[PDB]
């Protein structure tokens, strides 16, 4: 039982549809393709970036009856402008004539929209904040999936749980485009770009269990991800944040074996007046993850990868380390000249799922030299100092959100916060 009209991905050196149905694809000249992972896609706001799908004749929708679904994951730079405070802008197009079928974006808006032939709409729409410490939708991969039921209602999901609903019974023949154009449609922001991955239409509208596999399956969590969503690398600079403690960052009083990593504040805001306010995320010491034991060429990191982990300072790279031979539950952490480590145990294993299963924000777990978990990396409050820690006290502990789960977080032009040093 195979429900897709469309799923286009990429492939060989191809954008194609996997669906049985076989749709053309027409690519413009300005649409790019991310080299580490070339299923995401980025649209400007340029006429020759876009993607147009040609749809088979036959699946085109035109129907009072027919239920169908849209899924797709998105990635939207943080509004910079005024220009864009009331500006809705189609960057998934598949009306004709005032019928049809649309996403569109607007300032802190994901918009979906239906209309019959006779001009009837309904809207589903997301809202995000941009006037937030922590996004966890700015600028970050998003799952979104848009169903339609004749019967009742449109339903927005966003990351695979229910955000709105709005009643579509009163609408009547809907005759959607030939072709869904993929490109940003008045926009009035020139700066304005999206990236966009793993386009879905479904002829069913999709059930609860169905958008839940469909985001488990999409989600790559065999794969370590940076705080955007995209593939955790090797070798890549990160600022750290830590979820339980986000006000603070990374920083190393000394760097040796008398020196410890801690969290100090303030971490201090960025913003742009009535447009946006956030917590500054380039703080602090950056974080290098290093190949120890993996066997794959790439520059990937994945769950159950053994690394190294280094550490900035003064632009210069030092070792994540501790002593593990004195009794005591913490192990504070040191930055340690490479050549130097010694018999010091550095060795981590980089964790994306909780268990075999159930998926979790990045952890760290320390190993000492005889292969045994010293445990999770976090932290200890020693009367008024947080210092970095690994801790078997954290490996032992109910899924709630605790001191050892960190966010690795690159610079990124859908951010712009310009880095102080
Ligand atoms: C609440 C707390 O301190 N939890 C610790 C845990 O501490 C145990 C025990 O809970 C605690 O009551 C006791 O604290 C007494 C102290 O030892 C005495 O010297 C003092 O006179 O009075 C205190 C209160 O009676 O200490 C015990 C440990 O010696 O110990 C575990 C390790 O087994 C953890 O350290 C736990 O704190 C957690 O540590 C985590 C990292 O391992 C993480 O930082 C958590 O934030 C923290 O809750
Ligand atoms: C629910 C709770 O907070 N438990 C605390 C216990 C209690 O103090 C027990 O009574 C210990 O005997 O102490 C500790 C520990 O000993 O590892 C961890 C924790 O902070
Ligand atoms: C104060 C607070 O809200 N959370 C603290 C948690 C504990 O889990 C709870 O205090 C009790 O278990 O301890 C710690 C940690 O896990 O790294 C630091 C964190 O600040």
């Amino acid at each position: 039982m195979d429900t897709s009209i469309l799923n286009l991905r990429y492939e060989s050196n191809h954008l194609i549809d996997l669906s049985r149905y076989a749709s053309k694809i027409n690519i413009g000249s300005k649409v790019n393709f991310d080299p580490i992972d070339k299923n995401q896609i980025q649209l400007f706001n340029l006429e020759s970036s876009k993607i147009e799908v040609i749809l088979k004749n036959a699946i085109v929708y035109n129907s009072m009856y027919e239920n169908f679904s849209t899924s797709f994951w998105i990635r939207i730079p943080k509004y910079f402008n005024s220009i864009s405070l009331n500006n809705e802008y189609t960057i998934i197009n598949c009306m004709e004539n005032n019928s049809g079928w649309k996403v569109s974006l607007n300032y802190g808006e994901i918009i979906w929209t239906l209309q019959d032939t006779q001009e009837i709409k309904q809207r589903v729409v997301f809202k995000y904040s941009q006037m937030i410490n922590i996004s966890d939708y700015i600028n970050r991969w998003i799952f979104v999936t848009i169903t339609n039921n004749r019967l009742n209602n449109s339903k927005i999901y966003i990351n695979g749980r229910l955000i709105d609903q709005k009643p579509i019974s009163n609408l009547g023949n809907i005759h959607a485009s030939n072709n869904i154009m993929f490109k940003l449609d008045g926009c009035r922001d020139t700066h304005r770009y999206i990236w966009i991955k793993y386009f879905n239409l479904f002829d069913k509208e999709l059930n609860e269990k169905e958008i839940k596999d469909l985001y488990d399956n999409q989600s790559n969590s065999g794969i370590l991800k940076d705080f955007w969503g995209d593939y955790l690398q090797y070798d890549k600079p990160y600022y750290m944040l830590n979820l339980v403690d986000p006000n603070k960052y990374v920083d190393v009083n000394n760097v040796g074996i008398r020196g410890y990593m801690y969290l100090k504040g303030p971490r201090g805001s960025v913003m742009t007046t009535n447009i946006y306010l956030n917590s500054s995320l380039y703080r602090g010491t950056k974080f290098i993850i290093k190949k120890y034991a993996s066997g794959n060429k790439d520059n990937i990191v994945r769950n159950n990868d053994r690394v190294y982990i280094n550490v900035v300072v003064k632009n210069k790279e030092y070792r994540l380390a501790t002593n593990a031979s004195q009794a005591g539950v913490e192990k504070i952490l040191s930055a340690l000249e490479i050549p130097d480590v010694g018999n010091l145990s550095q060795v981590v294993v980089m964790k994306s799922k909780n268990d075999q299963g159930i998926t979790n924000k990045c952890k760290m777990n320390l190993q000492d030299n005889n292969g045994n978990d010293i445990g999770f990396i976090g932290f200890k409050q020693f009367n008024n100092i947080a210092k970095l820690v690994a801790s078997n006290w954290y490996n032992r502990q109910s899924s709630r959100t605790l001191g050892c789960s960190w966010e690795f977080i690159p610079v990124d032009d859908g951010w712009g916060e310009r880095p102080l040093q």
